[PDB]
């Protein structure tokens, strides 16, 4: 029975996935993807490429309607008619959307053709994760749609500049992405929500802080941790939580509107909010750790170098710059890393960097790599610790 | 070992897949997709939705460069430098594109970071399949990108009309999709290549021709088979190949430029080419089978009914209309059926139809279902045989 | 590749087995046995039955030579020549024995044809487990070899009497098994070593001692626990270890030579050693628990009933008899339970008993079942708690 | 759910086993055995060794009762009571035997505690396979039971002589096994039935007969195939069946009582029956193939050599001796090969021989190996083709 074999495959893979940790499950997931691509027919390859696109548009519709939040609060299965009337959607349209969503697990369909939430329903109901999906639709899609004709018209140049990539064609502007976004309040509002998502795990799961501290003294009143472009301060909060007895100033640096958003959820004491533009010289002198998490991947080499050169004059011999970012391998990189590389090339002119490419960038700022502490697998995020040469 | 477990999963799934037939492999692939969606983390759900989009854009770039056709005929692994110089691409751009393609199996990357064809490379090198991918990029993507805001601004109506759906917003026109496309030479040229793809299996694998004929007789120059909108005539060719001694005319009906393109590959005798617009009265009277394959799914009910009403006056008591099309189930429909439904809703105002919906449509034309012969699974395509009521 | 498929099966089963507990692994092992029996060819069925017998004979030879104890303490692989010379075995004989042992995992053979311990080597080096294997060879095998012709010559009677079963034919005696064994010094010495094996888990993992005690009070030098035929006293030791502050005497009852052997490993206080023959009236009056673990399965109903009838006059209203023994199900019993049933039928005239059969036996002694506490699965051992009717 | 996981393991292994051929299934079976042995607890190891022995005794009882033949003819499930009354067995004994048999798949137990035949029931109902089981019980078991004390009393000698092994102790005789068996009519009768079993596959599945023939001429009246000790002539029958047009005499040689048994099932023409004792000079001169299947493994080197030396003088330059027998590997031999080695050592003083050991034996007869044609895996049986040196 082919149905019996499929059911047994599902049982065994679900059991193997429970038998391991999140990194093992991520490896299983990538294997399932590779198996699919290798087992599909040629026609199914093109069908998959033609249709998987629709998931983002339909998630965006469900988000607009409030469907995922509503369904995640429902105590019993709901009919399409009930959902349509409650959310203000045409009954036929709602039925067709829900049938599509159930087929890609965006919701679950029951045996009597009613609907309940799935894991994906709950995910899309979370404001920060919903904002990530809406970002993909409104900011990533236009840039990817413009990229092939941009490259064709320009005879396939290497993209190296934030002011000369697919973004300018997609949005009919000469500004770079970050400058243009600052003029679009609806997009700024979505980014504000996006900043509330906290990635897990984080670098403190593997970072040997006491080892890296050595004999560094916080006395008289030195800074332990300067979180440069720290957003909502999640790194600062987790640091104080994990190391509540380590002395030294912990400083969140970001732009004033972001620091105001962060205030509601920062601890009452122990974390300073310091307005600071990281394109200017670093004001905090002689801190133990200057921390840059997912900052430098958004910038081409010239601008990333300037950010580092703004920090180096503040360092003393014991200071370290900690770059927490993606470190793809030299070969066999996975779709999350290479896909991110193509997207930030097209929107920002930047790139993902291997360890050798990080070291080459840091060397231009007078820095040398002392240690690298991986904390995710198989897609590598790592805290890279640099000192003065 | 995580690597050892992952390799063992791949080995066992591959062995199970090779032991079943194409329909069993399709069921396995659908299960792998379901497992992937159920095992991903919330962040990975959003990352998947954010990035899987890039596959179509990068395939379009590879098609523009001629990369897949070139790699499919190479007899040894090629470096990114060699490919860039041969195809006229910037070397860094080519390297980043190839790394992305390898991570989604669009090519294969070797242990010394060179590149060879994968199954997907060969697929994208086939002109008809390449054309399907280009169609997804240039025709489906803009309509899907317009659908969420189209529905929002119109307060979520049921889409019922080809002249009032997302297409009009996407391409800034009041024309319906088919009328507009016929004004766009480059898009027409891609559709001509798309028609060269022949789907397998086909309805003749399960259609009981002898039983359906009964004592039918061709005595007065009558037609056995009229292929309405038959494209390149694949159904006529396969019919003559499988039943070479069955009497009766076999007639391919389409518009003149498609019949012209079909001539090169049609047999030199046995199949007549007859220009005919299926929005006009059917000229062939009393044929045994009037055959409509993947025609009516492109039209809303009102227009699909008019196509049928142009045939019914030509029928005698022995005539049958054979609708060969998708028959999604009442529940548990799969992503290929529901995804198609949402795309053709957005571009064409049409829909996929359950068996009951096909019967309701045909009844408005005065037709009754006599037999239904499935020939694919689990996504069902079937030849539905209708007679006069 | 057959080798690759086989390796992948092993990897996946190993991973599934390590992800469950000991009871889950027992269920997996029973499924592997069932699969093996269902997938063997008819010839392989007979070959398996013909040859699996040799494992006991070869283990006995390895035990006689001291091979498993020696190999378990070796720090490097040993050649067959080295083992033969050390153990005093002909070199060709030793080589052929070791090749056989490696093929059934009794040792492991290395890639350069030397030998190291396997899990089974270590098992057969443990004195109590080695003694169980020697018992199978010298006591169980002769009775099983005599059973078919014993039943044939007697026209297939129900075996009901310890003095009239296959044992008498196998050892050419009119004595029952236990009486005869007590005349055979070498066999007695092996049983003494066998008693040093402690089964895990034990009944204290699920026995709700506090609930079963209720308001029981030890005030007049009363006994909490009387271990009847307790052997080395493992149940008394575990009880004192788990409930060190519970008042009440804890008493180990057995025959003098077994109590003597127990002294070396008993705690120096807290457990009394009391010589007592359980075929005679119980001397300890009004104890809370009279405990019989794996005693009554060795006796037919008439003798098991007499053992219980020697205890019941010592009971007061609060006393309980706790029978800790196998409780096979009414259907679907597993090979360990039914195999034991056939062996003890042939040697001892006794039987395994379902819960209903235990209740019927105990009712003849005027006892009623109050509670049953399983502590192993899927082959069930349980502590059955009986009170006066 | 652990029950769900076990069910899925069974489904997937059953599907993998159907996806391959008999050799692949044999490899899977050996892997299942290895997994069991590696996953059992120490206690379960000794329990398995103690109890698996009982299968042979219980199969022997079922054979005595006619149970397997009766159940294999039953059209519906049978109760233990019905089976007991029909076969003349005590009702309790029958119930306990059937429960044991169901737990080792010797029969199947239904949900309402009735019994139906399994694959093993059908196997044990086949006369030749039943005879193999009865041989294991009455001839192999006594020799294995005597082997440990035989070796101990003799200080572990290398066994080299058919008149000085465990057989003489087991059966209290000074005769060798084959000479003693000739005086025991009940054992001779079982061997007669055993000879009717035909092993599959056979050497003709891979033997390149036309290649090995070369230009050999059967003219004037030469012998193609001389089946030395050919038993019922299965090799001769299959040869004539597969190669019906190859000329040349095909001659079955065996002892007169065996040739008389063979007559009923030999073809009416084309195969000669020739009484011949293979301890005397071969009478047929200059045959192309002198065939010895599973003959020489029953003899120590001295006697096996004499059998070959009786053939060599009959050979001309084109003659070949074909030894069809087991060829275990130099390392990693499997339980069927090593177990057979231990059994024939104990009963016959002989041995299984590697390819090098076959070549060394044949070289003493003036023979050289020309080709080796395997036809079973993973346990190797092969047709080894030898010519004059
Ligand atoms: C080699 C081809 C592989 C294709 C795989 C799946 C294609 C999915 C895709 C939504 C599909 O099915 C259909 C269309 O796009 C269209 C259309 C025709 C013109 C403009 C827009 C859409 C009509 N009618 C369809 O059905
Ligand atoms: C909850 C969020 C989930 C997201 C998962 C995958 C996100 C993939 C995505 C290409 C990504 O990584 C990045 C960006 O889009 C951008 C950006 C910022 C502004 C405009 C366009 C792109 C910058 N820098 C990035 O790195
Ligand atoms: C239908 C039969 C199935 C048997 C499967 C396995 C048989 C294993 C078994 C040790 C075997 O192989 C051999 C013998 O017992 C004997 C023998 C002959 C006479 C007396 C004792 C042993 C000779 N020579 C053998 O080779
Ligand atoms: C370390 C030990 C491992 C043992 C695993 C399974 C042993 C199976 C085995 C049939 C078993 O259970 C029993 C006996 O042999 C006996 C006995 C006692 C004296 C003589 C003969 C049999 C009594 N009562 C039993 O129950
Ligand atoms: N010029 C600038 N100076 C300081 N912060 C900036 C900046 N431009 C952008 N940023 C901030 O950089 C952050 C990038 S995203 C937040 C990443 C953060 N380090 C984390 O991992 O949680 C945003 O908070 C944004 O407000
Ligand atoms: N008005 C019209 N009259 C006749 N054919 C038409 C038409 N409009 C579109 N078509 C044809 O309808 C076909 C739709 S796709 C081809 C489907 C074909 N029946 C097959 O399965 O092989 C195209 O060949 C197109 O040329
Ligand atoms: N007549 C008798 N009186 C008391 N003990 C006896 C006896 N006959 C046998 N025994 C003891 O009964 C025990 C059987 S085996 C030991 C079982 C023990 N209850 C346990 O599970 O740990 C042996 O210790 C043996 O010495
Ligand atoms: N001295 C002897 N001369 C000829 N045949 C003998 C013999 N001693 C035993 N045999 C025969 O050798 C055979 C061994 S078993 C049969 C094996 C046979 N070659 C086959 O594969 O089918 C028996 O038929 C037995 O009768
Ligand atoms: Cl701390
Ligand atoms: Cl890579
Ligand atoms: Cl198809
Ligand atoms: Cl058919
Ligand atoms: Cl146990
Ligand atoms: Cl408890
Ligand atoms: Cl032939
Ligand atoms: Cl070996």
């Amino acid at each position: 029975s082919n149905a019996e074999t499929v059911a047994a495959i599902k049982t065994l893979i679900q059991q193997l996935a429970q038998s391991t940790d999140q990194f093992g499950r991520a490896e299983i997931n990538d294997a399932l993807r590779e198996l699919q691509y290798s087992l599909e027919t040629p026609f199914d390859t093109v069908m998959r490429m033609s249709l998987d696109t629709a998931q983002v548009a339909v998630a965006r519709i469900g988000s607009d309607l409030g469907l995922f939040k509503h369904l995640s609060q429902c105590a019993s299965p709901q009919s399409a008619e009930e959902l349509a009337d409650h959310l203000g959607c045409g009954r036929e349209l709602m039925s067709r959307l829900l049938r599509y969503m159930a087929s890609v697990r965006m919701v679950q369909q029951t045996d009597d053709i009613k609907y309940i939430s799935s894991n994906i329903t709950q995910t899309l109901a979370v404001p920060g994760l919903e904002a990530g999906m809406r970002h993909a639709f409104e900011n990533l899609w236009p840039v990817l749609m413009a990229l092939p004709d941009f490259l064709a018209e320009r005879k396939y140049p290497d993209i190296v500049d934030a002011k000369d990539t697919a973004f300018q064609k997609a949005f009919n502007t000469d500004q770079d992405c970050f400058h243009w976004l600052a003029t679009q309040p609806t997009r700024i509002a979505n980014f504000k929500v996006l900043l509330t998502d906290e990635r897990t795990p984080n670098f403190l799961s593997t970072f040997p802080l006491e080892k890296e501290l050595g004999s560094w003294s916080a006395e008289p009143e030195k800074a332990l941790f300067v979180d440069i472009g720290g957003g909502m301060g999640h790194a600062c909060i987790r640091l104080r939580e994990k190391y509540p007895n380590q002395p030294g100033r912990v400083i969140l640096q970001d732009l004033p509107p972001v620091l105001q958003a962060a205030q509601a959820t920062l601890p009452l004491s122990g974390i300073e909010s310091m307005p600071h533009n990281f394109h200017t010289p670093q004001p905090v002198q002689g801190a133990k750790f200057y921390f840059l998490r997912l900052i430098l991947r958004d910038f081409p080499d010239h601008q990333a170098l300037e950010i580092l050169q703004n920090i180096v004059p503040a360092m003393d011999a014991e200071s370290r710059i900690v770059i927490d970012d993606g470190v793809p391998p030299e070969k066999g990189a996975r779709w999350a890393e290479t896909g991110t590389d193509i997207c930030i090339m097209s929107a920002l002119g930047s790139k993902e960097r291997t360890q050798r490419q990080w070291e080459e960038l840091a060397a231009k700022a007078g820095l040398q790599l002392q240690a690298l502490y991986q904390y995710t697998w198989p897609v590598v995020n790592a805290a890279m610790v640099f000192s003065l040469q």
